[PDB]
């Protein structure tokens, strides 16, 4: 509904992004980082994924996974009741333009390896190989959708029940959704 | 990747990514899909006031699932070995839409659905009358599979020792994706 949206995607930043390629669904998996306004989406892809060829001029969507998993009905009080699944998602909208200007390019891997590496890490600077190799973008936002199915339809004991059996099981995706819930 | 990989990893993370053409915008809906035994099909589910379905019915669609995904960092490395990248499993299937609409098909689909994801304990059953009602609330359907593509990242282009300290570096951590990726890793 508001600014929790702007959180999944930084927290889930490996998205999944679809476009029409040649009139059929194409869907490439990989990092896409808000830029400091949170106005656009950065990322790249292998110039050899053909999708960027006709990536401009269409609104594409990219989709940040949240937690999900499995919500089972011998968990309430009753035989009656239904299963069902709980996630969170954010779905992004908007158009793409690429980037090939080398100090954009430079800039928007910077911000990236930042984000990724481990805070004692060395890393961080063949590399024109690494201009030949990738075709940097980015996605100019034009709509965002939020989803979380979280229970909150049900009564709140009916959901500490739910909460009380996720938490103790060994899973992240039961646990990440068992911190959702309570907050 | 090579069939009967692909389906497992369908099997395995079944809660996927349905993506249509609705009303000229690319549409999502994360829902699970199953294979049925023959796995010439996968099933799955809406609830009816998604508008998802009403257009869904005469297009190519687009399934995805996704197996473990993470990042390997270059400093596992040394310099000039590689590049910042990711590494993940996700298998895309593309198909036609088909509604199913007999209650019997329907009931049908929804007992294999919890047959799935219950625990083996399980004691749950098809025990209510509320069946009716939750039903007249969805849109089952089936996609006719068509092709399956499998979509792997698992730095296989470095030697032994790059890929055999990636693998303790992953295992060492203390994250689902890490480790599963380690596995795979093999």
């Amino acid at each position: 509904d508001p600014d929790v949206a702007y959180q999944v995607i930084e927290e889930n930043s490996f998205a999944t992004l679809v476009s029409m390629h040649q009139r059929e669904l194409f869907a490439t998996h990989l990092p896409l980082l808000l830029d400091r306004e949170k106005t656009c989406l950065y990322g790249h892809f292998a110039r050899s994924n053909p999708q960027w060829n006709d990536i401009q001029h269409q609104t594409v969507l990219a989709i940040f996974h949240g937690p999900h998993c499995y919500i089972s009905p011998s968990w309430y009080e009753t035989n009656q009741a239904v299963p069902t699944w709980n996630y969170v998602a954010v779905h992004v909208y908007g158009n793409v333009e690429l980037i090939n200007d080398q100090g954009e390019v430079m800039q928007s891997l910077h911000d990236m390896v930042e984000k990724y590496e481990a805070p004692g890490s060395r890393y961080q600077l063949m590399l024109s190989g690494m201009n030949k190799g990738i075709q940097a973008f980015k996605i100019i936002i034009k709509r965002i959708e939020g989803k979380a199915k979280l229970s909150q339809n049900h009564p709140a004991h009916r959901q500490e029940r739910i909460i009380k059996q996720l938490e103790q099981m060994p899973f992240e995706n039961e646990k990440r959704i068992a911190s959702l819930m309570k907050k």
